[PDB]
Parts: C-alpha cells; structure tokens; sequence
C-alpha cells in the first residue's frame, strides 16, 4: 500500500492546540443580527453558496455577505472555525459577523468589503514589478494559515481578490479549507482542475500544505508567460498529460514510485513518453518582459511532481525574485 507521508513545516501545530482550535464540529456559532445587513446586488453563485454586496445599516460600511447553500453540513462549521482562528492575519479575509438567513434557511457569513478589478482583466494589466508585490502578498496568507495549521486546497485567481487602486489583497473562499493533521487521509476532491496539484491527481491522499504551493506555482506560470491556464487539460487525466508534457515522464514515475502508488491503467494509452522542458521554451516576444531567471527559478522550484520537494511558503518569500520588491 502507499508510502505515508508528512509535512515538512508545521508538522504537530494542531496535536498541541487545545481541542476547541480543530474539533469544528464542537464549535458553537454566534449569530448576530441579521436586520442589520441589507443586500445590495447579486455579485455570483458558486457550487456550495451565492455571494451579495451588502451594507451594514449599523455602521452604513459597505460588505459582502456569502449566503450557504443548505448542503454538505459540516462544511459549514469547519469554514467558520477556519475564518474565526484566522481572523486578523495578513491578507486573511475578515469574517464581520454570521446570521442566520430567513429565506435560505442557512448561514449567511458577513465579510469586510474588497473592491477587485477581474482577475482576466487584472492579469492583461500586470507588470513584472506587480506579479512580484501581489506573489508576496499572497505568500503572506499562505504562511499564516499554513503556521497556524490549516491548508486552503483552492488556491486560484478568483479566490485572490486585489483592490489594485489601493494596492491591497485578500485570499478568499476557505469553503475547502482544512486542518492539518499528521498522517491523517484527506479528500482528493478539491481545488480546481488546473491548480489540482500531482498528489489529487493520482489520488494520494496523505497530502499537506504543500498542495497550495503547487496551485501558486500554477498562478506564477499563467502570469509570467501570460497563459491562462498554464496547464489547460479537458479533464483530471488530461490534466496530469498535460504536466507531464512540461515536467516529463520519468520525474512522474519517480514520483509515484517513491509513494509506492500506481496510475490508473487508463494513462497506459494516453500518457506516452516526455522529456523535461526547460522553461524557456515558453518564453516569447509578448511575455519576456515578466521573465527573469529568478522568476524561472522561483517556478522551478514550487512546481515539483514531489509534493515533499517544493518550496514552503516561508521558504518562498526567502527567494531572490522578491529581492526587488520593497518592504
Ligand atoms: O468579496 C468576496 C468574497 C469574500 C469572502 C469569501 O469567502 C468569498 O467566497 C467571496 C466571494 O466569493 C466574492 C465574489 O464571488 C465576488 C466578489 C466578491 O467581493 C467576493
């Protein structure tokens, strides 16, 4: 059967918490007024709520309120833990205030107002020195929730919300969000498909903060060489063809034999034979000027098959690709 494996960083910080930090099922909700919010419009829906602007008639500050869909339960206590232990870190969403909704009959979590510009607009617009600042910014998040224990698993463009004006970013959507436990076996059913890292997708379960580092590297490579998506498969098979086709083959199967995992025999007539790529070959022209061999190095380094080999976030603001970036 697999090889275990364990984090690297932040191994045991829940084993030393006291129970009430990570046994979100225990957790006790304090519900505030819901008169207090009043919706404002409609801003989207996704698979597990629908998300308003909002004012807060006791303050009239502007807000967001994420509105839950009724189903998968404990999802709903673990997000809520999740944003009430990270409250007040860096770049860390700001839950306000939870209610209860009339209509839904669900949750509705009360967040502090960001005013994004569209991450596929807001890509078209960065400049080296902006992929570099927003890159920090993000690493600070990660290395707060990774310290404190718990790993987001949908790391992507849309949970990144930049109020580019003011020059300020918040990570978003801890809807997946996980403790950290060691040794513990974990769903290989999240993220999504172009930020799936390795691990998901050839289904090793003992996975670790480590998955969201892959899912940056994802985020650097389609910046930095202005693709969107960087790995652009039809399906989770494809995806994993497609990683292999810059990674190569070999490094794949040194991968899974390390674990003591195997593909799934549907790769046997889909997956063929793959060099290595250097980055450069997807250096051209209309990209160059967000190249460096930092920037290459940097990438490099988070997107490894070996989810044990990437960088950690901490490790990651250490690398000189951030030299230029004032602090
Ligand atoms: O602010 C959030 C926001 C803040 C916290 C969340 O957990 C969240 O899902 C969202 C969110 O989904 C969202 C959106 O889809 C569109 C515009 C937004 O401002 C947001």
């Amino acid at each position: 059967g697999p090889v275990p494996s364990r984090a690297r960083v932040y191994t045991d910080v829940n084993t030393h918490r006291p129970r009430e930090y990570w046994d979100y099922e225990s957790h006790v909700v304090e519900w505030g007024n819901q008169d207090d919010y009043q919706l404002v419009r409609k801003l989207g829906r996704g698979k597990y709520s629908e998300v308003f602007e909002a004012i807060n008639i006791t303050n009239n500050e502007k807000v967001v309120v994420k509105i839950l869909k009724p189903v998968k339960k404990k999802k709903i206590k673990r997000e809520i833990k999740i944003l009430e232990n990270l409250r007040g870190g860096p770049n860390i969403i700001t839950l306000a205030d939870i209610v209860k909704d009339p209509v839904s009959r669900t949750p509705a979590l009360v967040f502090e107002h960001v005013n994004n510009t569209d991450f596929k607009q807001l890509y078209q617009t960065l400049t080296d020195y902006d992929i570099r600042f927003y890159m920090y910014e993000i690493l600070k998040a990660l290395d707060y929730c990774h310290s404190m224990g718990i790993m987001h698993r949908d790391v992507k463009p849309h949970n990144v919300m930049i109020d580019h004006e003011h020059r300020k970013l918040r990570l978003i959507d801890w809807g997946l969000a996980e403790f950290y436990h060691p040794g513990q076996e974990y769903n290989v059913r999240v993220a999504s498909r172009y930020f799936k890292g390795p691990e998901l997708l050839v289904d090793y379960q003992m996975y670790d903060y480590s998955l969201d580092m892959w899912s940056l590297g994802c985020m650097l490579a389609s910046m930095i060489f202005r693709k969107e998506p960087f790995f652009h498969g039809h399906d989770n098979y494809d995806q994993l063809v497609r990683i292999a086709k810059v990674l190569g083959t070999e490094d794949l199967y040194d991968y899974i034999d390390k674990y003591n995992i195997e593909l799934d025999p549907r790769f046997n007539d889909i997956l063929g034979r793959h060099s290595r790529k250097r980055w450069e070959r997807f250096v051209h022209s209309e990209n160059q000027h967000l190249v460096s061999p930092e920037a290459l190095d940097f990438l490099d380094k988070l997107l490894r098959y070996d989810h044990q080999s990437r960088l950690t976030a901490r490790e990651a603001m250490e690398h000189p690709y951030f030299y230029t970036v004032v602090k």
